[PDB]
């Protein structure tokens, strides 16, 4: 009855749609059996893992090995995704995005592979986006104006006027542009380079800016059909759907069409060195330092063995573990603790993305007079491992980790496998090992068993006795950039100078046709769609009780399959917290358990967290109420994990950490804020659209400003400043006050998950520990301008709306993802060239507008003002109301993990009846309600607005005087 039994009923031999069983092996451990087919005519491999999850996952790998520095697979990958024969229209990604019901759709390209995953939970939108994938990837139309367009091409500036000169134009030009601007990538890149020159891994696989233009269409044609060839091709798919359909898909739609092709694309293993050598590279300045120029990397880096060998690997990647995280490693008190750099290396740890997996230590932000002296201190540091060992509650702390990892639910934990056995099974490895854990975990006990000194014979032996060693020195020089302009201009002008006349008029006439193709909407009707029959009326109800208990905190107890785990939350207001003191609580949040408590140093406290727990972490969160734009809940979210035995050592550590909490361990404290401030200045452009929406939304609502002061980016200039001063004694005295207004039971409600076999215990397990513990604003519009050194900007624009639990809101909703699918995509992205863009509603009432890598800035904002008149003109088609429709019901019905379900309730208090209501009115929405709502919303002078940029000077936002600048 169950799909798990029938998978393994799956018997050795049998012939499936041309397809072979090859393997069967029940993994009970992870509750999924693994079953490894190929396909007799093709070669392909399969490999399906069945667990009774409905997130439904599905994955295509091909080996791409590449002989050059072209960038061939980097272009190849994203032509690709450009039209298909069967879908002639653009981007089918894109454009299947707001047509099907998945959660997640993307491609990645690492050095030598590419990797096409995506996940959905129904089985006639699997079909849809199996059928799509698999002609975009094996038949797509190889049109030569799409390599001009996305690859590499001279075109004029402005390409009517034949008389200014060429220039190199491109999406994947301009993407090794910006790479090779990144230092960590010029860093991991020659690293790789240097350490592995004889084959693939000696070049930039995403494409040699200097090597670019030596492509051709015919190459790109020829390697498109020797490497995007089913033969090359490894299928990957995870969940609960009946393979039999997906098997069956394959076959009548892709496989039948090629005939086998072997891949001469075996990697050759690296020729050892007989000497440790040293390399000197250079990269771009930074804002650190001029005159003492602290700004210097240096790494060493050791050659371990390959991943094909899968135990030597597991162990060396535990002990890389062992080495590298936590204040209780050898590295951490040896280097971090030195107060000579500011930071571990790029790439530290263990690094298996190449075929030979290597080790990579070093610290970043070193004065280069101290090359010689880290090089010591880590050769010094290798020998005292080897002589003194390593303690056995680090391994039992370690073993306890990834124990806790595997039995974890997650709600992507396909994409975790695929990402998980993509790099060794791309060099023919058996990727059956690595899911039999249990067996190495077993073999790792007893080989520690056997000989105690197992571990100081490894650490020699790869790395005091390992000849393959290297040491890397990078120091940044001011004629660096324009020495580089100068050789790729040089490329230019003898590249331009061998052109014939006739050549500049094809020049000329295929730019115009592809400002044509780049100007004109197309058409996707061929694409096979879903329709809102097809989605869902009612929900599951999600059952909950709440406890009250010692003597007034309620505790919800939500009996859930978590698979012998213990989640538990908890959520503290702060409504009785001094104002002055409300910047700090995110640094609060994350130092909190990581100073020490008791008797505990912050080295045996960190032990004691790996030990019993699988993490425990605070994170401050604000709940906006769903019937009042100004009322919201202020408070921080305690979290942690535990298996069901060491749920009462939990509890210890919990009590522990509210009770004695040590605020005065300073040094560690030093270095725990220093390395924070590096790690939010590193993350701002991933996440600049989002700073940008943070502090663009400030104004409208006090849970905006209260967002902006936990998260926005005076948050990261506050820990900025915070980590400039010289003596953090002060700053560490607020930490008691948060303690003494924060952690008490006044304000608080508890959340317990877990296993209902296990419940009465852990219900009393929290008892004890609950007996055990102490006891009218207007917005107003804001233009805003953060002067960033990047590249590009990230503008953003916040229209005030009405609150989740109003009719029109899921109306607006609607209205929103319809204006991003149909309006913003085509105008900022093909139009502007930017990276992303869109429009979003936030469940506050927030309407946001932002932008993603946008060259532009002053014709954003004026297709934002294009987009709301496109809205108060109506021009579009019920079909389009069905496609929102269908986008929207694609996002609120996401999987939601065991561990949070039901969170929501806990969070925000909406009960079933409120989501039934609520999904019920965004069944009812019409099209004369989406020119209604456009009417009384959005329109100019309805609402207040709001206004923020991120990005470099642009002297015509500097001569608007109603811009602050910042």
């Amino acid at each position: 009855a169950a799909a798990c039994e029938r998978a393994l009923q799956y018997k050795l031999g049998d012939k499936i749609h041309g397809f072979t069983v090859n393997q069967v092996t029940s993994v009970p451990e992870l509750f999924l059996t693994a079953v490894k087919l190929t396909h007799d005519d093709t070669g392909a491999r399969y490999l399906h893992l069945a667990r009774e999850d409905t997130n439904n996952l599905f994955s295509v790998q091909f080996r791409t090995t590449p002989m050059d520095s072209t960038g061939v697979p980097h272009i190849l990958e994203h032509t690709v995704l450009c039209g298909s024969q069967k879908y002639p229209c653009r981007d089918p990604f894109f454009k299947m995005l707001n047509r099907s019901l998945s959660t997640f759709m993307n491609a990645f390209t690492a050095s030598d592979y590419t990797l096409y995953p995506f996940s959905t939970q129904n089985p006639k939108d699997f079909q849809n986006l199996l059928s799509v994938y698999l002609d975009a990837t094996f038949f797509p139309c190889l049109r030569e104006l799409d390599f001009w367009q996305e690859g590499w091409r001279l075109e004029h500036e402005n390409p009517s006027d034949p008389q200014t000169p060429l220039v190199f134009k491109g999406v994947v030009f301009n993407e090794m542009k910006g790479a090779f601007t990144d230092n960590e990538r010029i860093f991991s890149q020659h690293l790789q380079n240097r350490l592995l020159p004889d084959h693939t891994y000696s070049v930039v696989s995403g494409g040699d800016p200097l090597c670019i233009p030596e492509l051709t269409w015919e190459q790109l044609k020829q390697f498109h059909a020797t490497h995007y060839h089913p033969s090359n091709a490894r299928f990957f798919t995870y969940g609960n759907f009946p393979l039999e359909q997906h098997l069956k898909q394959i076959h009548e739609e892709a496989l039948s069409k090629f005939q086998k092709i072997e891949p001469s694309t075996v990697v050759p293993a690296q020729t050892p060195w007989d000497k440790p050598r040293e390399f000197q590279i250079t990269c771009g300045p930074d804002s650190f330092a001029t005159d003492p120029s602290k700004q210097t990397t240096v790494s060493v880096s050791f050659l371990l063995p390959d991943i094909t060998d899968t135990f030597e690997a597991f162990t060396l990647s535990l002990l890389s573990s062992l080495l590298t995280s936590g204040p209780n490693s050898p590295f951490y008190k040896a280097l971090i603790e030195s107060g000579l750099g500011t930071d571990f290396s790029p790439d530290v740890g263990y690094n298996g993305y190449t075929r030979e997996a290597y080790f990579s230590v070093g610290l970043q932000g070193i004065v280069e007079k101290d090359i010689e002296t880290v090089r010591s201190l880590i050769d010094r540091t290798i020998d005292e491992v080897v002589e003194k060992g390593f303690e056995d509650d680090r391994i039992e702390a370690l073993l306890h980790k990834i124990e806790i990892q595997m039995k974890h639910q997650s709600t992507s934990f396909g994409l975790m496998l695929t990402s998980y056995i993509a790099s060794c099974w791309n060099h023919d490895g058996d990727p059956v090992e690595l899911l039999k854990l249990g067996n190495q975990l077993a073999k790792f006990r007893q080989c520690l068993q056997e000989n105690p000194k197992f571990l100081q014979e490894k650490v020699k032996q790869y790395f005091k006795n390992n000849q393959h060693k290297l040491t890397l020195s990078m120091r940044p020089d001011d004629k660096y950039h324009e020495k580089q302009a100068q050789v790729e201009a040089t490329k230019l002008k003898q590249k331009v100078e061998a052109l014939s006349p006739g050549d500049r008029q094809q020049i000329y006439e295929k730019g115009l046709e592809l400002r044509s193709q780049q100007s004109k909407p197309q058409d996707a009707s061929c694409l096979p769609a879903l329709k809102v029959s097809d989605i869902e009326p009612t929900i599951p109800v999600t059952e909950l009780d709440v406890v009250l208990t010692a003597g007034d905190i309620p505790v919800q107890y939500c009996a859930q399959p978590t698979n012998g785990m213990v989640y538990f939350r908890a959520f503290s207001s702060l409504n009785t917290l001094p104002e002055e003191l409300r910047p700090y609580v995110p640094l609060f949040c994350s130092v909190l358990t990581k100073l020490g408590c008791g008797l505990l140093d912050y080295r045996e406290q960190a032990q004691q967290i790996e030990l019993k727990t699988g993490g425990m972490s605070a994170s401050p969160h604000v709940l906006p109420d769903d019937s009042h734009m100004d009322t919201y809940e202020q408070g921080v979210l305690f979290s942690s994990l535990c298996l069901d035995r060491n749920l009462p050592d939990m509890m210890q550590l919990w009590s522990e950490i509210f009770n004695n909490p040590c605020f005065e361990e300073e040094e560690h404290f030093k270095v725990l804020v220093k390395m924070t401030a590096q790690e939010l200045a590193n993350g701002i452009p991933d996440s600049g659209h989002l700073y940008a929406s943070i502090r663009a939304g400030r104004t409208l609502t006090p849970a905006g400003d209260l967002q902006e002061t936990f998260s926005g980016m005076d948050q990261v200039r506050l820990m900025k400043r915070i980590a400039e001063m010289t003596d953090i004694k002060p700053i560490l005295r607020k930490l008691p006050r948060i303690k003494k207004h924060l952690l008490n039971g006044d304000n608080m409600r508890c959340s317990v998950n877990a296993t209902p076999q296990q419940m009465p215990q852990t219900e009393k397990a929290v008892e004890d520990f609950l007996r055990s513990i102490g006891r009218t604003f207007k917005p107003w519009q804001m233009k805003t301008h953060f002067l960033m050194p990047f590249p590009v900007n990230y503008v953003g624009e916040c229209i005030r709306t009405v609150p989740y639990t109003d009719p029109d809101h899921a109306s607006l909703k609607i209205l929103a993802r319809l204006m991003t699918a149909k309006f913003l995509h085509t105008e900022i992205r093909e139009k502007g060239g930017a990276y992303g863009g869109g429009a979003k509603l936030s469940h506050n009432g927030i309407f946001t507008l932002y932008s993603y890598r946008d060259p532009n800035t002053i014709e954003t904002l004026q297709s934002f003002g294009k987009a709301v008149d496109w809205a108060k003109s109506g021009k579009f088609t019920q079909q389009d109301i069905d496609e929102a429709k269908l986008s929207v019901f694609s996002t609120v019905d996401a999987p939601v993990a065991p561990s949070d379900k039901g969170m929501d309730h806990f969070l925000y208090g909406l009960s079933d009846e409120m989501k039934q209501a609520h999904r019920e009115q965004l069944f009812a929405v019409s099209h004369d309600k989406l020119l209604a709502v456009s009417d009384r919303y959005l329109g100019t002078g309805k609402s207040t607005h709001g206004l923020a940029i991120l990005g470099p000077e642009n002297p015509k936002i500097a001569k608007d005087p109603s811009w602050i600048i910042r």
